[PDB]
């Protein structure tokens, strides 16, 4: 439905359709959100955390910068927490 069609268009780029990072997003520097180990290395606050606030990376443009309404923050974690353990 909407949420992933919202990750279709403007996250997999760079995060890939398996969340392991596409070729653009390993030249940027994704992590892999398949990786059990990165996913418990981060509380839900904390991915709402860098995708509200950006990080100290350069590479990583903050959500609202990529025009997502700001309502689909909580789907879009829940939707990179699906990807654990693929
Ligand atoms: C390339 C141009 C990207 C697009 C489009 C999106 N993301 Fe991304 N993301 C990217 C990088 C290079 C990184 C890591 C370095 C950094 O920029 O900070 C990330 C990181 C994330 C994370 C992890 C945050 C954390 O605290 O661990 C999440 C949860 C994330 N990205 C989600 C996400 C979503 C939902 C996107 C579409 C709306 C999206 N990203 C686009 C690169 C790129």
């Amino acid at each position: 439905g909407d949420i992933q069609k919202t990750y279709k268009d403007t996250c997999e780029l760079c995060h890939g359709a398996d969340g392991k990072g596409s070729e653009a997003g390993k030249q940027f520097g994704v992590p892999d959100f398949t990786s059990p180990d990165y996913q418990k290395s981060r509380t839900d606050a904390q991915m709402k955390e860098s995708m509200t606030n950006g990080t100290k990376n350069p590479n990583y443009v903050k959500l609202s910068d990529l025009g997502v309404d700001l309502a689909d923050l909580d789907p879009l974690v829940q939707l990179v927490r699906g990807f654990n353990g693929k």
